[PDB]
């Protein structure tokens, strides 16, 4: 299919010093330069972002972080700060953060296991235990119920079968299966739809998918609902449809997030930071396939300010 793309890339003829210069110039003295911050950091990689970090301490012996900290302010602030944060704590910390006794946020748990693949997840979980010292699987026990917390400890298991040519019997045999599930409310059996959504392979899954609707006339997500359904009905939906396309998935999120009265700030933001170099692209491209609207278009009149002028550029483009 279409290659995955990010919109952020390195900088071509990059100097650190250069850069922690032009953001000193823009924070020194009373007042902010804040269109000289948003224009480096947005079109500079993670990676650069580090390093120029690194170079604001060594020439100026202060930390670019607090600078921007105390200098910024808002939503503003928020976006910029998750840019900095490294790419490979993002997924962890994001996490980290929502798991909250018993005001853990489901959404982010749901969301960020059910869209990122096994090489993802398995790096997640080394990056997690480092940093908070503790293991991942046990702070998802110990703040969610039911077969909900069940099917997290499955798919973090970042263990499901590699591609191979299809067994067709099994496709069937399988349709059948969480065609019932469903029609008991997926609230029975579940030990064996929870074994087939997280264990089996994306292209088995594809076939299964497709068996379904035939032996059934409505496709899978049809019979789950997207704003009453629990937790467990949630987390099927957000499977199915990472199955079906990573890409469209988050395109979906970022849509409902905007969509209506105010802005999930928190939601547009980890999506647009976190896949700024991966899908970001892609998501662009189903977006406007599937709500026939360009995402630079919806943020632009969903936001205001720096804020943004910010998220536009990484956007980078009206399609
Ligand atoms: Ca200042
Ligand atoms: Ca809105």
């Amino acid at each position: 299919a279409q290659v995955l793309r990010g919109t952020v890339t390195d900088f071509p003829g990059f100097d650190e010093r250069a850069d922690a210069e032009t953001l000193r110039k823009a924070m020194k003295g009373l007042g902010t330069d804040e269109e000289s911050i948003l224009t480096l950091l947005t079109s500079r990689s993670n990676a650069q972002r580090q390093e120029i970090s690194a170079a604001f301490k060594t020439l100026f012996g202060r930390d670019l972080l607090d600078d921007l900290k105390s200098e910024l302010t808002g939503k503003f602030e928020k976006l910029i700060v998750a840019l900095m944060k490294p790419s490979r704590l993002y997924d962890a910390y994001e996490l980290k953060h929502a798991l909250k006794g018993a005001g853990t946020n489901e959404k982010v748990l749901t969301e960020i296991i059910a869209s990122r693949t096994p090489e993802e997840l398995r790096a997640i979980k080394q990056v997690y235990e480092e940093e908070y010292g503790s293991s991942l699987e046990d702070d998802v026990v110990g703040d969610t119920s039911g077969y909900y917390q069940r099917m997290l400890v499955v798919l973090l298991q970042a263990n499901r079968d590699p591609d191979a040519g299809i067994d067709e019997a099994q496709v069937e045999q399988d349709a059948q299966a969480l065609f019932q599930a469903g029609e008991l409310k997926w609230g029975t059996d579940e030990e064996k739809f929870i074994t087939i959504f997280g264990t089996r392979s994306v292209s088995h899954l594809r076939k299964v998918f497709d068996k379904y609707m035939t032996i059934s006339g409505f496709q899978i997500e049809e019979t789950i609902d997207r704003e009453t359904s629990g937790n467990l009905e949630q987390l099927l939906l957000a499977v199915v449809k990472s199955i079906r396309s990573i890409p469209a998935y988050l395109a979906e999120t970022l849509y409902y997030a905007m969509k209506g009265a105010g802005t999930d700030d928190h939601t547009l933001i980890r999506v647009m930071v976190s896949r700024s170099e991966i899908d970001l692209f892609n998501i662009r491209k189903e977006f406007r396939k599937n709500f026939a609207t360009s995402l630079y278009s919806m943020i632009k009149g969903d936001t205001s300010g720096d804020y943004k002028k910010a998220l536009l550029l990484l956007c980078g483009e009206d399609d």
